[PDB]
């Protein structure tokens, strides 16, 4: 389960980009990106590009293509977003044993979730993304639920190595009690359609109107999942900004209100699925680079109490009072 980390010289890359006539320019300069190896580079006429190296064993080609062709789709309805670029045939280029497309880069400021504003602008094109993502669903691309995001991880978790021994029996009983409660509040009662998967303000980016970047994590699910992540602020804060962002979005896609039941279980979700997903790729150097507290117990007990905390925002407090408003 755990990936075995195959490095990728620079010089590798420029083959690759030669085989395929991308012909470069002046160095290939790197960008951050933990998941998959991303590079920049000039054209002749200098217009910058990107080269995304998908890191092999997560996703196969029938899953790449999919999102290639929900991205290329994507621009045809209009939405922010840079498909890969098409070279005398396909865009998912493979050289050795890695595949790889390259993207217009894209540019632009920083996306602020603080104003009210751009959220709207965001809501409202993800209304046009989804209306897009409601054609028809990935068939390779993974569909989320807990499968995937709950029992595959504990089973990580079981077998661990990275886990401080004795601190790990706490730890997976508190696991256990998390994915007990949000299968409790799970359904299959939902509408699925491709989403952009991982939407959150980091992903976004701005330049006179929003532009997402990265469908490396586009799935099949609840439209929420593209929703729940961007709201900050107080209780009150985020009710406005919901009620908000969901009055823009009905433009061009109409809200299930009720998916907003489904926020706890998705945000038990992402956080239960993140501390495999980085344990997977631990023999990635980068990885014990930058989260050298993996290893502690510190670590493990806040994330043991992270959990525990989890299930009880998943169940009715016993206040029993019920102070309305």
């Amino acid at each position: 389960s755990a990936f075995t980390f195959q490095t990728l010289h620079p010089d590798t890359i420029m083959d690759a980009l030669f085989e395929h006539g991308i012909r470069v320019d002046s160095g290939l300069t790197p960008l951050n990106s933990y998941e998959n190896r991303v590079y920049q580079f000039q054209d002749e006429d200098r217009r910058r590009f990107v080269v995304k190296f998908y890191r092999p064993e997560r996703w196969t080609a029938d899953q790449i293509l999919e999102e290639h062709q929900f991205a290329l789709q994507l621009v045809n309805d209009e939405v922010p977003v840079a498909a890969p670029v098409a070279f005398n045939g396909q865009t998912l280029l493979n050289h050795q044993g890695f595949y790889f497309a390259v993207f217009p880069s894209v540019g632009g400021r920083q996306f602020e979730a603080d104003n009210i504003d751009q959220m709207e602008a965001v809501g409202r094109y993800l209304g046009r993304m989804h209306q897009t993502g409601r054609k028809q669903l990935f068939i390779h691309r993974p569909t989320i639920g807990l499968n995937e995001y709950l029992i595959e991880p504990r089973k990580l978790f079981e077998d661990a190595t990275l886990i401080p021994s004795g601190l790990k029996a706490a730890f997976l009983k508190a696991t256990d009690e998390l994915i007990a409660a949000v299968t409790a509040h799970w359904r299959e009662d939902f509408t699925v359609l491709r989403l952009h998967g991982d939407c959150h303000a980091g992903n976004i980016l701005w330049r006179d109107g929003p532009m997402f970047v990265d469908l490396d994590d586009a799935r099949n699910g609840p439209a929420v999942q593209d929703l729940w992540m961007l709201l900050n602020g107080d209780k009150a804060e985020q009710r406005m900004q919901l009620e908000t962002i969901i009055e823009a979005y009905e433009e061009f896609s109409e809200f299930d209100t009720a998916e907003i039941g489904l926020i706890e279980p998705l945000r038990a979700m992402r956080l239960v699925y993140y501390l495999a997903w980085l344990m997977r790729r631990w023999a990635d150097p980068a990885f014990p680079k930058n989260f050298p507290w993996l290893t502690g117990e510190d670590y493990w007990l806040r994330q043991t109490a992270t959990f525990i905390e989890q299930a009880k925002v998943l169940q009715e407090p016993p206040l029993q009072l019920t102070p309305m408003y």
